[PDB]
């Protein structure tokens, strides 16, 4: 049902440094997940040019940001390309490996954490604000999958037999107790305007009631 896997040692190291380093500019995680979402949105927009059948699983290309005070989650939804089980288990780790090691070196050298994006590993910035990250994803040529990790060296991958999303990805951030500021409407807006005002898809913030 659920499979557990170790992260690439370097991604594990990176994650450990994200959690155990005193860094007050935690807001960067949102620019990174939106930029990832945008990248994944570009991929499907492009694949669809060659083959328009790739939008049968959803024609709209957008990012939604959903804060939820009750569950204390900030969910970043996108209708991008989404991930295969292969991407979740093998590809993502392998493609992050070199960027992770460069980032590790940059940090020891003196580089700021905000620099993580430039090494293609901005996703793991989620762990500055999240105690657990749950990613639901669905790619046209694969089933829906739930990827979950609270760091500590491992992640789990399972078929998500919940509500089907069509195509795309939800990164569900189980925010730390001290990091609920990212659930505030005015705060999400501030970060989006300041960091990623140049994303070529509509970013809708869902107002909680
Ligand atoms: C810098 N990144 C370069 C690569 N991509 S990509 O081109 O889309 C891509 C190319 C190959 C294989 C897959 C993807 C792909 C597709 C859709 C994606 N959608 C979202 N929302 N996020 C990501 C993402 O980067 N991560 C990182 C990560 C790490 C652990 C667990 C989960 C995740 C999710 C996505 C990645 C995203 C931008």
């Amino acid at each position: 049902e659920v499979e557990t896997f170790a992260f690439q040692a370097e991604i594990a190291q990176l994650m450990s440094l994200i959690i155990n380093t005193f860094y007050s500019n935690k807001e960067i995680f949102l620019r990174e997940l939106i930029s990832n979402s945008s990248d994944a949105l570009d991929k499907i927009r492009y694949e669809s040019l060659t083959d328009p059948s790739k939008l049968d699983s959803g024609k709209e290309l957008h990012i939604n940001l959903i804060p939820n005070k009750q569950d204390r989650t900030l969910t970043i939804v996108d209708t991008g390309i989404g991930m295969t089980k292969a991407d979740l288990i093998n590809n993502l780790g392998t493609i992050a490996k070199s960027g992770t090691k460069a980032f590790m070196e940059a940090l020891q050298a003196g580089a700021d954490i905000s620099m993580i994006g430039q090494f293609g590993v901005g996703f793991y910035s989620a762990y500055l604000v999240a105690e657990k990250v749950t990613v639901i994803t669905k790619h046209n040529d694969d089933e829906q999958y739930a990827w979950e990790s609270s760091a500590g060296g491992s992640f789990t991958v399972r078929t998500d037999t919940g509500e089907p999303m069509g195509r795309g990805t939800k990164v569900i951030l189980h925010l730390k107790e001290d990091q609920t500021e990212y659930l505030e409407e005015r705060r999400i807006k501030e970060i989006v305007k300041k960091h990623s005002q140049f994303i070529g898809y509509p970013i809708t913030l869902f107002v909680e009631k």
